[PDB]
C-alpha cells in the first residue's frame, strides 16, 4: 500500500538506467 | 498524502520519458553529426 | 511519514526540470 | 517497506546527480566544440 510507491520507486530507478546508457552512447558519439 | 504522491510519480515518469526521449533524438542527431 | 515519501518525490521532480534546462542548453549547442 | 523506500530514494537521487554532471560535462565539452 506503500508496497506499490517501491514499485514505482524500482520502475523509476530503472528509466535512470536506461538514461544512463543513451549518455554513455552519446559521450562516444562525441569522444568521451 | 497517496492520491498526492501517486501524482508526483507520474509526472515524475513523464519527465522521464521526456528525457528519453530528448536524448534519443540528440543521439539520432549525431549520425551525423 | 509518507508526508516524508512526498517530500522525496518533489525532490526528484526538481531534479529532472533542472536536467531539463541542460538538455535545452546542449539541444542549443548542437542546432535543435 | 519504507527502510526501503527511502534506499531507492537515495538510489534514485544519487543516479540523477550522476546525470545532471554527465549533462554538464558535455555542456562545456561543446564550447567548444
Amino acid at each position: 500500500r506503500m508496497k506499490q510507491i517501491e514499485d514505482k520507486a524500482e520502475e523509476i530507478l530503472s528509466k535512470l538506467y536506461h538514461i544512463e546508457n543513451e549518455l554513455a552512447r552519446i559521450k562516444k558519439l562525441l569522444g568521451e
